[PDB]
């Protein structure tokens, strides 16, 4: 492909490659003062508009635009559906702008039809901390696709955030962009095998009959780690200790405040589980998954596949395989169908021997204006949304 619009913006070209004594900017010595002040231009009958995700009524407008046009499996059979719930969540951690919620709005009928967001964060990157914006929720409705709106609301974030002072930014997509940093793959280990057959998920054959992989996928409702228990405001300091001290071995990852630390993992029923082992007054274990619902297209039995999503999760008393088996066991003691996770971190040694299946996509991770090496996926140490 061309990428007429990428090719314009500091990030890099296809066969770009960067050893590890590059890292740094393709663009440095910015200046506040010189980013334009002017919005910029829609096509006529659009309009800008600041939404107020702590608004219940906005909020509702963003969750209806990303129910209905948000991303699919590459075989249509789900489309994701992130919860109002799970959005407020997502795009209110310490420091959020507002108005980095940017709404395109269709005049004519007062409806939202484009949507993207950033949150601030401190990213480390080959041991170098930047402040950075973390890009997610990018939205155009499906009747407006390939109109070239998705590049007018990147610039229009891009100018927003660099009035913060920030010139770098991180996001995620299952596309191929210029250029990745890394790129994972999932992998799925299926809880309710008979729901995940039965929506086309899953398959059986004649070795693998309906009776075997419900047995195959059978677990113990007991915990290797018997005192993990759900994560309290009492845990943050020791959980941003236990988890601050992980990270640091990873190529990329966050630098987490405390206040990011009790935002981020203090469960939220149907958005954010976190479970802590606490010994002698010591964090020494954690384990982490979000609920992703996707929305099963045109299923008369289904309509939602509930799915946890694996997040952080660090052991000191345990092998990871054993921490991640009660990981798999908390999630199906939530209800939800399926545990997701990407090949990052620890994550793939445990993926033959705990029973995850390989999934079609990949993510790809990516940062803005900024040139470095990339590296393989187990030296990926963040998880985006
Ligand atoms: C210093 C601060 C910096 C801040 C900003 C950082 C960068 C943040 C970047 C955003 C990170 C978001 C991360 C995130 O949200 C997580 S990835 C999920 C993105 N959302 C979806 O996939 C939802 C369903 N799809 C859509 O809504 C549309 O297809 C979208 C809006 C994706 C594209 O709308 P469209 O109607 O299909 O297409 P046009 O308007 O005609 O635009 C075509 C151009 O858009 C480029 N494109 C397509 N998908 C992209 C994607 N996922 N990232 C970046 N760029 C993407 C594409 O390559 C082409 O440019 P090119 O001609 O050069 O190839
Ligand atoms: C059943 C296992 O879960 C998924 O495969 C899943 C579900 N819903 C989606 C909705 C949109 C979607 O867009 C790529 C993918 C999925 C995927 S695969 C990649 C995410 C994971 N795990
Ligand atoms: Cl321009
Ligand atoms: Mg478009």
């Amino acid at each position: 492909i061309d990428y007429k619009f990428w090719y314009t913006q500091p990030v890099p070209k296809i066969n770009d490659e960067f050893n590890e004594s590059v890292n740094e900017p393709f663009i440095s010595d910015n200046k506040v003062e010189d980013v334009r002040k002017d919005e910029y231009k829609l096509p006529p009958g659009y309009s800008w508009y600041v939404c107020d995700v702590k608004d219940e009524k906005d909020r509702s407008e963003i969750y209806t635009l990303l129910t209905d046009n948000y991303v699919e499996d590459d075989d249509n059979i789900f489309r994701f559906n992130y919860s109002a719930e799970f959005l407020l969540w997502a795009l209110t951690s310490p420091n959020y702008l507002k108005t980095w919620h940017i709404g395109v709005k269709y005049d004519a009928s007062n409806k939202l039809i484009g949507f993207i967001s950033a949150i601030p964060t401190d990213i480390c990157i080959h041991k170098r901390t930047i402040k950075m914006a973390e890009v997610n929720f990018l939205c155009v409705h499906k009747t407006l696709r390939s109109k070239r709106l998705a590049p007018v609301l990147i610039k229009e974030i891009t100018r927003r955030i660099n009035l913060e002072n920030i010139w770098q930014a991180i996001y995620t997509a299952g596309v191929y962009l210029p250029k990745p940093v890394s790129d994972a793959r999932y992998y799925h280990r299926s809880i309710n095998v008979k729901k995940l057959i039965e929506i086309g998920f899953s398959s059986l054959n004649s070795r693998l009959t309906m009776s075997r992989a419900i047995k195959l996928y059978r677990v113990e409702d007991t915990l290797n780690i018997k005192n993990m228990r759900l994560m309290k405001k009492k845990d943050v300091e020791g959980v941003h200790k236990l988890l601050g001290s992980y990270l640091e071995q990873f190529n990329l990852y966050a630098v987490f405040t405390k206040e990011e630390i009790a935002h981020w993992f203090l469960p939220i029923e149907n958005v954010i589980y976190t479970y802590v082992n606490e010994e002698n007054g010591k964090i020494k274990d954690m384990i982490s998954f979000y609920s992703l619902p996707s929305q099963i297209l045109g299923n008369d039995k289904y309509s939602t596949l509930n799915a946890a999503y694996s997040f952080y999760n660090v052991t000191t008393t345990a092998t990871f395989k054993q921490l991640m088996q009660d990981a798999i066991l908390l999630a199906k003691r939530n209800n939800f169908d399926v545990f997701n996770a990407l090949e990052v971190m620890q994550n793939k040694s445990v993926f033959e021997d705990l029973k995850f299946g390989e999934g079609d996509g990949s993510l790809k991770y990516y940062l803005y204006n900024w040139k470095c090496a990339s590296f393989a996926p187990a030296h990926v140490g963040i998880v985006l949304l």
